[PDB]
């Protein structure tokens, strides 16, 4: 009846580790026992409450929780006790709005979000909607699979909406937490991959993961270089959306090409409409994804095509993890290990 | 031997009506006797030398010339003497680059542009490439059809790239020279049309042409109203591309929707990345169109679905017309009448 | 506690109008009072039990029932008492299989079918799944809207999967119970309609409904004719699926075109793989549609774009209705009027 | 002045290896010195004149000729002397019909076909239209690349039109001359490949080339097995269209899936309309492809993803070759070597 969990009580404050009541599932709900729980920058923004729509205090963060179905409410048929599931950002949606009926539930105006508008996975247990959980692959461990619920589906869907075709070129801009996962999806999707970053080790990693071309933006203008070397990319996935990354993306793409934006930066970005219109460039926003996107993302992991860089930490130490993220001292993804 | 033509001999200077030699079709070329010749803002930009890539001086403007094939060079099979044809913006393209092979010849780096890089239809005769001329509908007059070569194909392709389909909502932003034509194409394409402008008469016109709803942005916030009334529009066609229209388009579009920018504004626009990403919005530019787009655009006119607002002027009075366009005192489209 | 209902108790046997218990909604279910109930050939097949997968006896047919929500079980948020709803062929689907997740719930292997695998609309009351009912437009009467639940969505979805665009040609093959509805959707979707049939009166009905071209296959080869007169059709909707209509569709469609089969005939059809391959033709089947398809199809009715030719009858005369259908003596659609 | 060439002079007869005049390029044409020349079953059908539209006698067959541009006609700009090119099935097209304008020149009704309606590559030299030749990759030898002009583009385009996405399952039906190349393209396109045939040596070749699953059609039932093993294939590419292969494809395909037919068999094939409609299956014909398809297909060979199994033979032995083909006793692809 009691469990440990990291709670946000004041925006900007450190999280407190508490013993709170174990959530019980009602009709059409399930309870999940958390075995691992991914951490990412979205959790920082949730804890700082610096986005337009804020979480309601207090709340348990975490939209990358994975574990076992430990209890089942009435009317549940998709999963059963013992099943390995994840509880992603899309906690639930209404299921009958236009978006939901067309398989774009990720756009549902009535959606709830895990570890944001409802309690998430920074706890030993969590109550989820079984219609929206991710069904985890048998072959992949909890720690390794957790980031796929977030980083994985985000970059996979992002790549899909670049509208690129096997054999065509895609630039992965930024080979960090998201980017290094993106390279692997891109290669698995038959794309020729160009990696762009400012860190030579990250570029090497990209090459190892499948990138045929890699350019260090500190040593050379990536736009001019790529235009010359590959004739511009058919697609660009921008995983870290800084003003510079945005501008460079526009310069790197070939005529008729598409730029997909994964990040959520603040402010207005300078956009060369003249060039975009003239060059017939498309700019498209894409974050997370639908249930089908998620299952597809998980399958690539199961098949051995994608493996996130993961490092573990304990629930108790979640505040140290946050600190490391804030300072940009994390390489890969960090995952809380509950076992 | 000789013919009258309006000629640009210096950028920014008034045009002069000169007697010049009648152009002669060589092999693979045809000669066209101009019966009418549309005028639009692009001609100003051409005559002003406003754009980064300029016409060579001196030149005869006019990318909206229509008339009869008057002479046929050797090796021509597509048209014959007497055929009614138009010589649109796309004078020619290479035909074998990646873009040309994919049916996107509008992106051809090697393209020539009528009344810009080569002489156009502000003259009694013009030489054209028969592989790129528009084949005009039997049933529509020269004056009436001229603007379809430019305004028509521009808004039609624009609507196509909003990726909408019958029954869905599209906003036509701006019911002016392009906008009044766009409303008609949109309705013929089975779209529900919401018109937005600041002029009562233009909004009335929009409704007359098939718009289901009309919002006057002077009196009501069209973003707020449309979000509340129709849940936002699946597509937005921005026909007057200003910073304000851009920002309002983002407000009017529903999640997952597409904004098409139908013009070449100067200077960067501020793009709120956060909203674009969260809402999963697509932004793209669309100006003119391919030969396929052009033929399709003309067929809609032939079928009676689209009729541009047109008033005539004489070649001799071209500078007055330029003046009126510059002042923004033109309602509809102006077409030079050579009859 | 009781109600009238037409019940099938023996396959092939005349239906019996019986007094049966009024069905009560459990958790997540709703009850609908039927005001009108469309009849079609699918009901004959249900009653005859001649399809591979058969209904369980005894059962109440009817998948075109429309009426008011008369009661609501617990955990129901989509509808409430008084709401006008329809209970279409797709009674329920699992909601989480590959097909359901992608908004293709019509392919769900676990689907239930109204008036086939569960009791349907040939009764005064029926219990339905609120997540799958059709939400009816306020401005259309129960009798007029009923056939939209079946004929409407069927031909609308069929038209969608012909992959045709506004301005393109579509052949409506057979201008009968389905076809006369199809001509109307097609025109509302911006398609040029060519009607093909062997009944002059049916062909003239097509023209009245917006067909531009009409060919009697009895005296003229529609394939040869259309290939000459319009260049072949971009799409063909076959609403009366016979081997001849099928073979002719293959001749009528232009290269790269698409044939949609809108029916469930018995037996294998001879298909000239040679012509299909050489002509790059696409062939696919389509019946009824998804919840999204249904709501979209109802919208066209709400806007006055589509009206089915409807005649009414009494529940007690259902066997007579069946009789007329079996003989082919039905013009338009027949709807049981529960008033 | 003169050259060796294999000529068809009578339908069904042995080819005569003669000395004939060397074709000379006129305006807009180029001359190609053949270095290698693929042979395939289409060549047999050309020589036997058993297709509805027949070649005109006499003629030199061969639509898989590759070599060097040996001479250039007037006004040619796409290629130059020395360039390595191939002369595929699509010799030329309108350039301006609806199909050509939309980048589907493969469907042009006015197309010429290499080694069928015009002289082909079974000779030391050939004249071709530079606008339609394949531009060969630098690092691939003539013998190796030749079959890509026919087998390669055919299966690549076929795979594209199965509408399958990376991570999805495709069955390659028949691992023969076409099939063994198809397995390689499919793998490069991120598809998971199930190879199906009746020859265990072929299936081992498949696995060798990346097939993840292989099932012998004479051993077990492929439909039942794949439905169990994989849940059915999202796509099926039928490279050898035998009545049993066609029937088995309809059984192997997943609900909502697509079957692409690459073959040109004689006669009608039985198609279960009932199942096709109910399972929402798409049947699509596809052979060869556009210039864009061809260049993409060559790019995969350049990138190292695709290599045809090739064996050489001398021009003077072409009759022996045909003999080997007819007896279904040819492994991989035979290429005539003019070195
Ligand atoms: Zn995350
Ligand atoms: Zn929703
Ligand atoms: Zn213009
Ligand atoms: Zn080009
Ligand atoms: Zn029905
Ligand atoms: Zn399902
Ligand atoms: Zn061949
Ligand atoms: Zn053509």
């Amino acid at each position: 009846a009691m469990m440990k969990a990291a709670v946000v009580r004041a925006f900007g404050a450190p999280l407190t580790i508490d013993e709170v009541p174990v959530p019980q599932p009602g009709p059409g709900q399930v309870q999940v026992k958390i075995e691992a729980s991914g951490v990412c920058h979205t959790d920082l923004h949730a804890a700082d409450g610096d986005w337009p729509v804020k979480p309601t205090l207090p709340f348990i963060p975490g939209h990358e929780g994975v574990g076992y179905v430990s209890a089942v409410g009435s009317g549940v048929s998709r999963v059963k006790e013992g099943d390995r599931v994840g509880v992603p950002w899309l906690y639930s949606a209404c299921g009958y709005c236009e978006h939901c009926l067309q398989g774009w539930e990720t756009l549902c105006e009535k959606q709830q979000n895990t570890g944001y508008s409802v309690n998430g996975g920074y706890g030993e247990y969590v109550v989820a909607d079984p219609n929206y959980v991710g069904l985890l692959p048998d072959k992949v461990g909890f720690v390794e699979i957790a980031p796929i619920l977030c980083a994985g589906v985000t970059v996979y869907k992002g790549l899909k909406v670049t509208d690129t075709r096997p054999g065509q070129w895609v630039v992965i801009s930024g080979i960090g937490g998201l980017g290094h996962v993106a390279v692997q999806y891109a290669r698995a999707m038959g794309l020729r991959v160009a990696a762009v970053d400012i860190d030579d080790a990250k570029l090497n990693l990209a090459r190892r993961l499948g990138a045929e071309v890699a350019v260090n933006a500190r040593d050379t203008d990536p736009a001019a270089w790529l235009q010359k070397e590959i004739g511009g990319a058919h697609g660009v996935l921008v995983t870290a959306v800084s003003p510079k990354a945005f501008s460079q993306a526009i310069g790197m793409v070939r005529r008729g090409g598409t730029i997909a934006l994964n990040g959520l930066p603040p402010g207005d970005f300078g956009t060369p409409i003249f060039d975009v219109v003239l060059k017939g460039i498309t700019i498209r926003g894409s974050i997370v994804g639908t249930r089908s996107d998620l299952q597809e993302s998980l399958d690539f992991a199961a098949h051995g095509d994608v493996k996130a860089t993961v490092s573990t930490a304990k629930l108790d130490d979640v505040n140290d993890v946050f600190g490391r993220l804030r300072e940009g001292k994390v390489e890969g993804r960090v995952v809380l290990d509950f076992s």
